[PDB]
């Protein structure tokens, strides 16, 4: 046992085996004779669940007794992965049950490996508002995170001949033991219909039915006694619905299709109906709780004092129009006062530039679909329009500019340009990522308005990114400066201290050496597949996506197989390249990609003058859970996007707090990684914003590279030629074709300089006494990458409310 | 508190107590401050349930042991309704349970109104499979309820301007406590595909595959701490189902469909695809976990020796194919061997008589979706005609008649032939049908083997039906003879020493008139209709059906109503008449005949020269537990179905044991009923089945009746000119067109006989001591009519089992 685990003491242990019997029995129905690993795992599961519902109770109540301001997180997406080892860790039960389930003669870790992930989410966004619940919970702000209950989350991904096939996430199978069903407080949503203008006020008619019932999951802070909610809402259909008999009743999972399947989508923007109707959903559901819940605390003048709500991106921003409709056409309100009421309570947070990803949804849609919503809409940009002309007379471009209202072949609705009309505040997340959305995309509406633009560097919960995933670094860490470290990351700056300390540079090298041997060990445990645990392990793992540029990374590999090709009996430091990560179904390109990386393997791996000199590896079905053990034993971190794509990236920020070294551009987060720990202490390369720019200004020409750098000629001519797909010689003619004459993304561009940092990478590994002494200046310097700091900022700059750090009562 | 119901003892009422506070709590995560009534309701279930699971695994444990031969009782419907009331009953746990809900300040009454009925079924069939399951468990038998666990069960009946409204049954909203999920035992069934015939068997090939997910519920035997299980099937499509990707993930529902809901006829044959894939889909899960269970207890000649297999009607009847086809296709056992086991396996009940309720499959549907099935019918069909062919040589019209395939129009299977053909045993419901059955229907197959055919005269639960429903009434029955009746009914014989006991006689009126004032309340409660106490209650409630005539019953309250208004200010018998039930949602005539019930009321419920002598109310929504609320307040019990329609009916037995007299023809039990008590202690009338084979013989013509009775006369004039309709006087020309021209019950041929009987009831019922007396008499000859007679003659002359009385340790 170590100590960062907790205490296990003797009654404790005691009374947590005799509980895990007890559910064994009564709850599972179950005895020691038919018992399976699985129903160990609810065993367990059930026993660490009953010592939340204490505090849960407990929390809600103080809530409702001292009536703080109210913290509302609208997502459509909540990346939360397992429960178990997380609410042990915040409650500081691990070491009990470990030790509990040890005298039952069962391993804790193999009953672990048995949950399901939650995987409510796609990638970087939802993960961010997981850590978020955790970093709200752990610096007691009254929170809520509200979203939907999907049935089925991401794809769970097989590789099938190199390709992706995608099957149903049906993690709800055998029950979900830490969601409690709240059919008491179910609430309607409504649809279509039509707008009546009467004597006194519009109202939204002959409008179809939907109920959004609630499922509440409790979210433990660190170790303070407070648990906080998620509450996320499903679809049902109302008794009467449709009320042939038979099909009438079939028929219901029309309506109950909104919380069937969470779109697949990662940066990129599908305007579909289903989608449309799952953001007013659990938009129509929420401001109906969050309003109830304010009025059992009536002059909305105070309504700003008590709720804030936060919006993760576009896809919640029908919270706008609805309130204004709620305090309009419901509760009365003359226009101009509910206007004020919303803004002061909107705040709207943008995670992307690409214009892909961006939310227009057509007029057509929104007036079929919710009529009431459109006209609000136009009103609102009617009002917002004549604000720019009083302040921009004649400046009649920048009206189009900044209208709502997209004129073109079909009209569109900008979400964007919504929500920052009708929110106080409006955040990047990452400096460089702020600063261009005042100078780009939203320049128009900073200059109009500049008070309302802020920035807010993301962050990863150290609980999950380093306790619960590392303990082993948690553990030596704690030894020299104590525990305080943990809701406290800045404290990882007394490291500094220890960067020539002989017995920690032992320890932090060893940690890693046997989060490597844990990893390939499970690399051919559940997937048959050795590889050498003192080689370099150089992993990207994150979703498949051409500004991901996961291709330069091929790129790169091929290029070393050719060198050692090349010179066979010339030294070379070994190599273990993993790239793993999701694809959108309906992503072509993306799904090439992932085929040229497993067919890069088979020619690679299967090369007998390679040797173990280098292997490629493709991670299938790249989750949560799976980062937790990926990320502890990586050695280099692949953040290569093209300058100005990734807004901030938060993969990044979990290696670096985990002892991986990072090769990246001077994209997102990754600079004010290099500015914290040093950029003598990162392997940066490739153009910066500017450079990229200045491309564009000149128009890039990739037949040049490819004219003047002989070793990237060589690859392109075998990846034409079908020397990775002898059977299919023109399989990959489509990636060929869009590298040379359409890439937007910029690959050659950084090649040169990508291949020669890498050589850098590889020299300063041969010297691993250096190479630790570096990974002790990142994870010393990886303190301002704690979500506590960002969520502290949201709190004091945006929500206006204080965290706190005081335990609540046992 | 009351005897009968148990022990309030001090260590249990604590024990209670803290666990129902323990529940609400952990378990429903609520405090007393914001638990609400449901929420009790749900602590309790919880509680009382946590005493049923160690008896259930012992049980259950216990079989696997001794290894008994095991019943498998096959049904797709079990219409079970409430199971707290039920669950405490059979555990003593009643009183104490009351007891401690009162000492928490609560009335354990209220929380038992608010659990929702388990309406898996449609009426008298279900709700034996129900009675029967109560009894097996009673009688210590290893048996296995089997069926399909429908999301909607029977719907839920609304009365809109006197019309009929259906609303689905969401019975699980709130979740259901006493079900355990047990996604482990999940299996595999197949559909569609094609037959391969090749080297050593045929292959039954490209199927698409559903799950089927079990879900068991526990089934407590009168205590005697014997716990048995009811398995239900739930649809689950496999995860590469189907796998544009969020369509393949909605289409998820296409498969799932299977058990959502349950087709709502009554005795009626609707051939619908969706309806013969539930029920391969029961079949195919249960036979499969049937021979798991044989595997773990390989020469299937024991199998008969371990395995009874009853099937509820021909519902699953694809269990003879079915099981063909695993012992010869995948066991490899020769045809003749695999029959002979399958049919000392297989015992069939039929339930009716009437066509339209007989299931015949069209071939080409077979065709399509069961083909390997189709082919085994077939030669099964093939041999069965041979052996009839030598029994009985150049009989060729016998052959067409017996065949399993009928030809004509389209050809269908006759799947009550397949079940005859493959069972050792068949067996009607009643005496009279079981008769019926020799001698009409299945006349050419009992002169081939007249040894398979039997009797087993239906019962009901005296658990339910006495000791729950009517505890004032069994209490009083305890104090004079002990508690020893309440699994030995024939006891009740004893009663009849009693007959002349005064303070007997005043008990047993002292108890109907405090029943009649509690349902004269709940009437007033829950739908606000006041009714006069004092008044005969006149009941009649079961499905609506033009066979069960509740037509006959509105002609005699309509000649009530005209005879008043003729002679106002003379005397009569004060009553209330309440008919109840549900239509089939496509059967017109019977929607027809529930609006002309509550238009007869809308016209004599208001006419002031009525007064509180003669009131009509149509009991809304019928169901289990309304039926628990009015049967034991019923006088006169209405059973007037035309002789041999019924082919038993459970509701007459309902009444007898309850108190009520019965006025009815002899049809179905009726003749048993009336047997054991004497007929001088019924109300018998009309045609007995020779009668209506008479009158059929030489044609049945409604006019004679009109033209030789004047108050019948009158009747139907008032209905054709739109007396009871007047905004729409033709509303009712289909019910008068099918009385006169096409009545297929002769209603008016009974009309005579039963109006003069009716006078003859309400003559008794105006000397109140001699109305008890013989209601005394009835009660106790009730004893035949316990489902436990019922099991203990179905175990020892077709399943070859004895039942037993002994309880299993605590
Ligand atoms: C952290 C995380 C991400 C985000 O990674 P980036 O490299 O910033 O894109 C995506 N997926 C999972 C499962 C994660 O844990
Ligand atoms: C007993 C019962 C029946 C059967 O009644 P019959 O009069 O035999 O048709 C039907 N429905 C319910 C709810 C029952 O309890
Ligand atoms: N918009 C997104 O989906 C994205 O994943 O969001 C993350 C969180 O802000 C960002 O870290 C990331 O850069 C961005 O791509
Ligand atoms: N076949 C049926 O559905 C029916 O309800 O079954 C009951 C039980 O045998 C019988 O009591 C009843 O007579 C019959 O109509």
């Amino acid at each position: 046992q170590i100590s960062v685990r907790g205490l296990a003491g003797v009654e404790n242990v005691t009374e947590l085996k005799k509980n895990f019997n007890r559910h064994l029995h009564f709850t599972l129905v179950k005895d020691r004779n038919v018992a399976t690993p699985r129903d160990y795992y609810f065993a367990l599961a059930h026993t660490v669940r009953d010592h939340l519902v204490g505090r849960w109770i407990r929390t809600q109540q103080h809530y409702y007794e001292k009536d703080p301001k109210r913290i509302y997180y609208l997502s459509l997406e909540f990346y939360m992965g397992r429960t178990l080892q997380n609410t042990m860790v915040n409650l500081a039960l691990e070491n009990a049950c470990d030790e509990a389930t040890y005298q039952l003669g069962l391993d804790m870790e193999e009953l672990e490996e048995i949950e399901e992930d939650a995987g409510l989410g796609n990638g970087g966004l939802g993960r961010l508002a997981a850590c978020f619940l955790d970093s709200m919970a752990t610096l007691g702000l009254a929170a809520y995170g509200y979203g939907i209950r999907y049935e089925f989350g991401i794809f769970n991904q097989k590789i099938c001949g190199g390709w992706q096939m995608e099957e149903a996430d049906d993690w709800l199978r055998y029950g979900n033991p830490w969601e409690k069903a709240r059919p008491e407080f179910t609430l309607p949503v409504h649809f279509y219909g039509r707008v009546e203008h009467t004597s006194q006020g519009a109202k939204w008619v002959d409008t179809q039915v939907v109920l959004a019932m609630p499922y509440d999951t409790p979210v433990p802070g660190y170790r303070n006694n407070v648990v906080n909610t998620m509450r996320l809402w499903s679809a049902k259909a109302p008794n009467d619905f449709n009320l042939g008999y038979i099909q009438a009743v079939l028929d219901r999972n029309l309506a109950e299709n909104i919380s069937r399947v969470l779109y697949p989508n990662d940066n990129f923007f599908e305007g579909k109906e289903l989608r449309l109707k799952q953001e007013y959903f659990v938009v129509a559901a929420t401001l109906q709780d969050i309003i109830r819940r304010f009025k059992s605390s009536t002059n909305f003048d105070a309504f700003p004092d008590k709720v804030a709500i936060q919006l993760n991106d576009t896809h919640p921003s029908l919270a706008i129009p609805e309130l204004m409709r709620v305090l309009v056409d419901l509760e009365r309100l003359d226009w101009d006062k509910a206007w004020e009421v919303t803004v002061k309570t909107c705040a709207y947070t943008n995670h992307t530039v690409i214009p892909e990803a961006l939310e227009r949804w057509p007029v057509h849609l929104l007036e079929t679909l919710l009529p009431r919503h459109l006209q609000i809409i136009y009103e609102i940009n009617q009002r917002f329009l004549n604000r720019v002309a009083a302040a921009f007379p004649g400046d009649v471009d920048r009206l189009r500019r900044m209208s709502l209202v997209e004129e073109g072949a079909v009209k569109r609705i900008n979400m964007a340009h919504l929500c920052i009309a009708g929110s106080h505040a409006v955040n990047g997340v990452a400096r460089i990522h702020s600063e261009i959305l005042k100078k780009t995309i939203f320049k128009d509406f900073y200059e109009l308005e500049p008070h309302k633009f802020q920035n807010k560097t993301n962050g990863i919960t150290p609980r999950r990114w380093l306790v619960l995933c590392n303990p082993g670094l948690a553990e030596i860490i704690a030894e020299r400066i104590g525990e305080e470290y943990i809701s406290d990351l800045d404290q990882l700056r007394k490291l500094l201290s220890y960067v020539d300390d002989e017995a920690f540079i032992r320890d932090v090298a060893k940690v890693k050496q046997e989060n490597k041997l844990k990893f390939a060990a499970y690399l051919e445990r559940e997937y048959k597949v050795h590889i050498n645990p003192n080689s370099l392990f150089d992993v990207q793992v994150k979703r498949i996506h051409e500004y991901k540029r996961q291709l330069l990374n091929c790129l790169h590999v091929i290029t070393l197989y050719n060198r050692i090709k090349k010179e066979p009996n010339k030294f070379v430091v070994p190599r273990t390249v993993m790239i793993g990560g999701k694809a959108a179904p309906g992503y072509h390109m993306a799904k090439m990609i992932i085929k040229l990386i497993t067919a890069i393997g088979d020619v690679v791996n299967h090369d007998p003058v390679v040797g173990d000199r280098l292997r490629v590896i493709f991670l299938e079905n790249y989750r949560v859970s799976l980062a937790e053990k990926v990320i502890p034993a990586a050695d280099l971190s692949e953040q290569i996007s093209t300058a100005g794509t990734e807004a901030s990236g938060t993969g990044n920020m979990k290696f670096m707090l985990n002892g991986a070294l990072t090769i990246g551009t001077m994209d997102g987060a990754n600079v004010e990684m290099a500015e914290e720990a040093g950029e003598e202490n990162f392997f940066i390369f490739g153009m910066r914003v500017e450079d990229v720019d200045r491309l564009d200004q000149r128009g890039y020409n990739a037949q040049e590279y490819y004219d003047r750098i002989p070793e990237l000629r060589q690859i392109i001519e075998q990846l034409s030629s079908g020397f990775f797909s002898p059977k299919q010689p023109d399989l990959f003619k489509d990636i060929v074709n869009m590298l040379m004459h359409h890439d937007r993304f910029k690959v050659f561009a950084d090649y040169e300089e990508y291949v020669k940092c890498q050589e850098r990478v590889s020299a300063l590994y041969k010297n691993p006494r250096e190479w630790t002494r570096m990974v002790i200046r990142n994870i010393a310097t990886s303190g301002k990458f704690s979500s506590d700091r960002t969520i502290a900022q949201y709190a004091r700059e945006i929500w206006g409310v204080e965290p706190s750090r005081q335990r609540l009562p046992a």
